[PDB]
């Protein structure tokens, strides 16, 4: 699936998906490869 790091979460601000990596803080809306 995700490289290491990434994860989705669903956004605090009305739940859209997004990728975020919890080593880099990197986020984005497209799927890392
Ligand atoms: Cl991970
Ligand atoms: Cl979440
Ligand atoms: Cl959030
Ligand atoms: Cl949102």
């Amino acid at each position: 699936k995700l490289p290491p790091g990434w994860e989705k979460r669903m956004s605090r601000x009305s739940g859209r998906v997004y990728y975020f990596n919890h080593i880099t803080n990197a986020s984005q809306w497209e799927r890392p490869s």
